[PDB]
């Protein structure tokens, strides 16, 4: 009996990098053609089989402040707090994971620079959740809000994260338990029918298919959270690894990447289109993206598309696009790097960034393309 | 009659590069001897002449909400707010400016590696001091604190500068009107009798010689705010730059440097313990500090000194070092790079984060040595 039978069905047209459990990203052609990626072409990630989930006998269990347990329908959800709206990009740790295996082969899913995408997501404030079950507004010291998924090892382990107490009482950091996506009920995919979703955190966080939310004066204790996505130095390999050395990840560094055109591609002469995404982690506005045609030696500033998101608030990615004039029968190598507006910036390569998880790949990315004569 | 003739006098060992306005950093080899700079060796950057300040009869001008004026003495601003006391790095954007004139040479002040210093600050809470005048915790939008300084241009235009008010009533982010430093008095060249100290933000917003908090629609219009400590695409120059796009500084990103040993050294064979400071803007952890003997292609973890503060409020530098083995008779090129708690990251080389104004300078630092025989 195969654990995945029960899997739903996808896209057809999904770059996969791993089939069981499913892990896809949009082809980079689609993922940057809207501000909202469709539901439909979303990227996935699953460490385990998707639950099947009964609407209507689906609790999330709440755990309050004494030690009772407060037990959540789905109903109750939608109809005791006031739904709450927020467009916020996921990005996974493991973007762009491909480029440094380049360098140096990595364990993980070779990701390429699709493992991000924006949705609008609806729910219930995890702020206004936590208050009714009788929290304050501020405990004392460093608490942690800890999730548990429906989503389990053959052993019984579910699928753990966290995020520090602060965050989830914060009004403005937008944390919401969603059961929308994009203005449909959330697909099975992306955590049905309840997933937390934490704006400018790691995707690792946003956990789908919630059973339990609890909190501890500690992290998650899951080996997701403790020895998943976390950041070393290019020295550290898997004999020297110590996990207690570098924290999780909670927020993440400036990224940027060039979705049109695509790497090897012959372009006509005379004025060529391109375009990428770019983001910051924690609510950080991209200020800047710089474009450079010829390896990073000169640069232009891109178009920044869309809307400005108040400060400290921009979940959501910026699309950029600037039109060059190109000549015909020459090389061109495409680099876009992003400036966030604490004035972080991406680093010019990715060896020194390097490490054995092969997450936190945000070096320039570089497209080298011909142009027809 | 020289402006400049009631200027303090300072310590001899200070590396001046202008003396009118006064503009010095400490020796790099006194620079991280100590997890608080001392007083004398706090690096100072003035625009103009120092103001002297008959303490008695001195006073903090606030505007209240509805446009009436708060006027507070010295002796008031100590007695009728509970001390509070903040250890902070402040950092000039102009910091390491001089390697960015190495590319391509730029305006302003060359500094080296010293436009940084700590100290532990004592005074009101701006928070405190702006309830106290009648203002509510939250205002609805995006409003300012303004701050000028008594200090002006021939013309009468103070130095001025702004931090939005979030900033400004937040417990956690420490913002003070201070009148201590390192446990005495406010020297004359650092603010005497007030000054602003906004953590985890760009030196130019920590406004000395304070005479005026006022509460805005708009950030501070003073020339200082609006024309300098921006950050541009290394293609602006002078006569292309437009200050309205790019945003004023307040958070710095992830930066480091080596302070021993220093440039062109030679050092004994055996063993040589490097020596730094790494910081982050934004009350951002130092997670991690990378070393590099070779010119950045391999790299050690170096130790990290001092304690650690609460999440969000690493306001204060972390001085790491690490001592390797070196062989008789080679060349060392040393590098350190920094990682925060955002994981932000610093990069390779400054040509890609050149810019007119010379400020952001966070590329490697890079020390060539030579061990002896
Ligand atoms: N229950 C559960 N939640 C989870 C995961 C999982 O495997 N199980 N994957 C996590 C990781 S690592 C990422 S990057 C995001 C991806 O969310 P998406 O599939 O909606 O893009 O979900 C997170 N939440
Ligand atoms: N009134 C006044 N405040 C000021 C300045 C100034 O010239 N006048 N310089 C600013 C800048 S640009 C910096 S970097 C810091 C430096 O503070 P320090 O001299 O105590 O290091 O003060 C800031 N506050
Ligand atoms: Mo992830
Ligand atoms: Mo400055």
């Amino acid at each position: 009996q195969d654990p995945f039978a029960g899997d739903p069905p996808r896209h057809p047209g999904l770059r996969v990098n791993s089939q069981k459990p499913f892990n896809a990203e949009p082809p980079a052609e689609l993922l940057a053609e809207r501000f909202l990626t469709p539901n439909e072409l979303f990227f996935t990630r699953n460490h385990l089989p998707v639950p099947a989930v009964e609407p209507s006998s689906y609790r999330l269990r709440v755990d309050g402040p004494g030690g009772g347990t407060l037990s959540l329908s789905l109903a109750e959800l939608r109809s005791r707090f006031p739904k709450h709206e927020v467009t916020a990009t996921l990005q996974c740790a493991g973007n762009r994971r491909s480029e440094m295996s380049r360098v140096r082969p990595v364990k993980g899913l070779p990701w390429d620079i699709g493992a991000i995408s924006t949705a609008r997501w609806g729910g219930a404030r995890l702020r206004d959740v936590l208050l009714h079950a009788g929290f304050p507004e501020e405990l004392q010291g460093e608490w942690h809000v800890c999730f548990e998924g429906l989503d389990a090892d053959p052993g019984g382990a579910p699928y753990g994260a966290s995020i520090p107490y602060g965050r989830a009482l914060s009004p403005a950091a937008d944390v919401l338990l969603a059961y929308e996506m994009n203005g449909t009920e959330l697909p099975r995919d992306h955590g049905f029918p309840v997933r937390v979703v934490v704006p400018g955190v790691v995707g690792a966080r946003s956990v789908k298919w919630l059973r339990r939310v609890a909190v501890s004066p500690d992290e998650s204790p899951s080996h997701w959270q403790q020895n998943d996505n976390k950041g070393f130095s290019p020295c550290v390999d898997w004999d020297t690894v110590d996990y207690r050395t570098a924290p999780a990840i909670q927020e993440l560094p400036v990224q940027s990447a060039v979705t049109q055109p695509r790497p090897g591609a012959a372009v006509p002469p005379g004025e060529l289109t391109v375009k990428g995404y770019a983001w910051s982690g924690g609510g950080r506005e991209v200020v800047r993206v710089d474009v450079s045609l010829d390896g990073g030696r000169t640069w232009k500033v891109a178009r920044l598309m869309g809307d400005k998101a108040p400060p400290g608030r921009a979940w959501a990615w910026a699309l950029w696009e600037l039109t060059v004039p190109v000549e015909a029968g020459t090389e061109l190598e495409i680099v876009c790097k992003a400036v966030d507006s604490s004035y972080n910036v991406q680093p010019d390569s990715v060896a020194p960034i390097w490490n054995l998880m092969g997450v936190l790949s945000t070096a320039w990315h570089r497209v080298r393309v011909s142009v027809q004569d």
